[PDB]
């Protein structure tokens, strides 16, 4: 393909692609019914995106929307992705602390209507606006990143000084990326174009690896902890 | 705006929008783990609602579907509301009368079959379906309510006679009120053009208020009960 | 209507209908809380069945997909069927052979890729890509058939010879079944174009019968075992 970002999203199909094999086969001699769930789960998350990366590289999950004067080429794929990544990506984390029900209830809902608001904003017609659905979308993340800091750091400390100290690089990891998401988008093709396509599906893919794979595997492992 | 309903998008918006801060601040001191389930769906619901009031005034949420003859307004979003807080809001309650899981995975289906019915009837090109999609919506109605009467009434009975006889006034302000939204279809503009499309709007803002911010309030409230 | 297929999509729709209606009357005088669920799974499914039948009768779930030179007749209306039918489907399998909550998600997680790549190829424009989704569909369904077969096979064990050697008659046409799919896809019209619309649409509906309405029965029955 000739688009600019064909190279990245080619790369994100690779990489997503041999994540999932990769967490299929180490997947194969657990018979415990919890480290069954966290297999599911981290299997899953790249499965999806790379569904999702493919779909965007053959040009399906790409779509033309208009404002500020032009045809903005959006890929609205990615939103399908994370619609369903990042509940998953939160349950793991949640499962781990040990969080209750009610508090998954309100990470997984609060990050229905991030995505959910972040799509909207990705298609929205009228240029101004799409920034007040871009703010709506990262208050929604502020309370996730806020729900979880307090997940991690009141299980931080029940642990030793050397695991407690530690399960906060997990804690800290998370939460840097995620807040790396909102700023992507707004200097990217969908929020103010000061990055071009091209350098934003860079950034994208280089973020969406990191948080499926290359964490998947930091937090599989990370297990007695 | 100048869509004459804007108004009541507008204020439907500013409600919604309250009653979830007011919900977000009320739910901070809440350590039950039930407690917390109960917050986190009581604000999540008004959450959504905000949102997609907020797409329907800014009008992303509105879409023209031909028929009768007609290029006519039709608010897709509201559906996409529903889609997500009617299932919240029948876990609430189910989780009051508690319900068991079989019960609430029959009223939850369910109600995604009467929302996505009434969607397909919203959208139907075709005059004279929209009715019919309307009358199988108001059938998977029917049986929720039913279970839900049921429901209460069931636990109704297992309290005194000045607090069973009051899980009654909850009982029953939720059915008359889902009863509403059926009425309000067939003679508003998606259904048959009765009553004008900003009397329509008017009658789901004052409805959707009551059934998330005004009956949440209720429902929060009583619990010891 | 005139579409030659209007035929196998009224007796899909009188059929799931007819099934629905047998098991809301069939759940009447079940109280207990196990029953209860495969009692709302088992009638959920034909409700949702009928739903998008009608549809596609009605002309709602039916749309225009261009590749390989012309403008195909593609019922997107059978996917959003089994979005909702086929998780609900294994739903009732896994909780028949004891699974745990681990590999619910495991199974529920791949069927909504299983399905949602189905779609993607069943509207890609790309003549040569849909075989591609379509490959990746089926891979997704050797995953879900696979951790089937040994759902039922570990089951399977633990009971005697006569009712051992018999959820696997269960196993088995529910494997069979399900391996139909893929192939109808494939020589049908979203797939080859070996076999006609009209066929295609009547080897759909002999099996959507067969798997939610007659298997439902099977699979209500066998209970005890
Ligand atoms: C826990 C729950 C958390 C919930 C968070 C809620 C937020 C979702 C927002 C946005 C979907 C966008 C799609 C928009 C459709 O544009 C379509 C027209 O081109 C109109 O569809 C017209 C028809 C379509 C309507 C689709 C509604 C699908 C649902
Ligand atoms: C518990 C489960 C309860 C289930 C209840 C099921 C009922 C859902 C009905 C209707 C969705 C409507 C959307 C319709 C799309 O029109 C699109 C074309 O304009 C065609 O999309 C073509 C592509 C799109 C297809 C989308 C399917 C999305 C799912
Ligand atoms: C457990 C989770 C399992 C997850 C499995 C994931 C796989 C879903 C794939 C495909 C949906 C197709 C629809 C496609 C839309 O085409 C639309 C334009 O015509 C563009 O919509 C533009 C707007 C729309 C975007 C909709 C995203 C809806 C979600
Ligand atoms: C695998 C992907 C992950 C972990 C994705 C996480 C995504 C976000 C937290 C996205 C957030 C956004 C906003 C806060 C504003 C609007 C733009 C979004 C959707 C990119
Ligand atoms: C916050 C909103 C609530 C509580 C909404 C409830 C909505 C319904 C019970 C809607 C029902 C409908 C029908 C029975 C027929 C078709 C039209 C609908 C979708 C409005
Ligand atoms: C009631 C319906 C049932 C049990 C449906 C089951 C459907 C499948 C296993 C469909 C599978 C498909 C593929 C593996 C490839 C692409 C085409 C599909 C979606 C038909
Ligand atoms: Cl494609
Ligand atoms: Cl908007
Ligand atoms: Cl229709």
């Amino acid at each position: 393909t000739g688009r600019p970002e064909w190279i990245w999203l080619a790369l994100g199909t690779a990489l997503m692609g041999l994540g999932t094999l990769y967490f299929l086969v180490k997947g194969m001699g657990v018979s415990d019914p919890d480290a069954k769930k966290f297999y599911a789960i981290t299997t899953l998350v790249p499965a999806i995106a790379f569904t999702m990366y493919l779909s965007m590289l053959l040009g399906y999950g790409l779509t033309m929307v208009p404002f500020g004067g032009e045809q903005n080429p959006i890929y609205w794929a990615r939103y399908a992705d994370w619609l369903f990544t990042t509940p998953l990506l939160l349950l793991g984390l949640a499962l781990l602390v040990d969080a209750d029900q009610g508090t998954i209830l309100a990470l997984v809902g609060a990050d229905g209507i991030m995505i959910g608001t972040g799509l909207v904003g990705a298609l929205t017609k009228v240029y101004s606006y799409r920034f007040v659905w871009w703010a709506i979308s990262t208050a929604a993340m502020l309370y996730i990143l806020y729900v979880l800091f307090f997940g991690f750091t009141s299980k931080a400390e029940s642990m030793r000084p050397e695991v407690a100290s530690t399960c906060k690089v997990l804690r800290n990891v998370t939460v840097v990326l995620w807040s790396a998401y909102p700023v992507v988008w707004l200097i990217g093709s969908e929020g103010a174009g000061i990055v071009p396509l091209n350098i934003e599906t860079l950034l994208f893919m280089v973020l969406d690896v990191s948080a499926k794979v290359g964490l998947g595997l930091i937090l599989l492992r990370s297990r007695a902890i």
